[PDB]
């Protein structure tokens, strides 16, 4: 269970100073959404961050000092009016998350079978941890209410990363010293998803 049903919800109980919208609009036929940043899925603000360098964004972004968890908002139920706007006005996503696990995992979805799929073998070949989850694996992220599905074509990629894959990135692991203490790594990582991108969406 989330604490808010909706975003409106979450504005209208929420100090607007603890939490952040944040856009980038490039005209990228690709879009990075990362709807659970700063504290809820800590590192997806960084990594959202990097990729911006070369496609457009859109981050959520919880920034309280603890109780990070109530600003989660389910994808089916993500309905922010920046990210309704950045979503349809964009080709294709990749959107990213973060799940609890000391292991380091990536678990790759989403309804562009052939990109996930993609996907999982570049970031193995290149020595990262990554399986491919299939259409009947629980939050798959194929929902038509996913907010990463609603694109000019409604095909995603969605990136889920472990606890422990996600603290390999950085130095110091807090909402402060993330984005100053991104590691060789967080580099590695990045490069080979713009390597991706930029091959596997001409
Ligand atoms: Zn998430």
């Amino acid at each position: 269970e989330d604490v808010y049903q909706n975003f409106e919800e979450l504005k209208n109980n929420e100090d607007p100073s603890d939490y952040g919208v944040v856009t980038k609009e490039t005209g990228s036929p690709v879009l990075v959404l990362a709807i659970h940043g700063g504290g809820i899925e800590g590192g997806t603000s960084e990594v959202a961050r990097e990729l911006s360098k070369e496609y457009s964004m859109y981050l959520f972004e919880g920034l309280k000092s603890a109780g990070n968890s109530v600003l989660h908002i389910t994808s089916t139920h993500f309905d922010e009016p920046r990210a309704l706007k950045m979503t349809g006005n964009h080709e294709y996503v990749i959107s990213l998350h973060g799940y609890a696990e000391e292991d380091q995992q990536i678990e790759v979805g989403g309804t562009d079978r052939v990109r996930a799929a993609d996907l999982v073998e570049k970031l193995q070949h290149a020595g990262f941890p990554a399986v491919l989850l299939n259409m009947d694996h629980p939050h798959a992220g194929v929902s038509p209410n996913n907010i990463a599905n609603k694109s000019k074509t409604g095909l995603s990629i969605q990136i889920e990363m472990s606890t422990g894959f996600r603290k390999s990135l950085f130095g110091i692991f807090s909402l402060k010293s993330r984005a100053v203490t991104q590691n060789e790594r967080f580099y590695e990582f990045t490069e080979v998803m713009f390597r991706f991108l930029k091959n596997s969406y001409l």
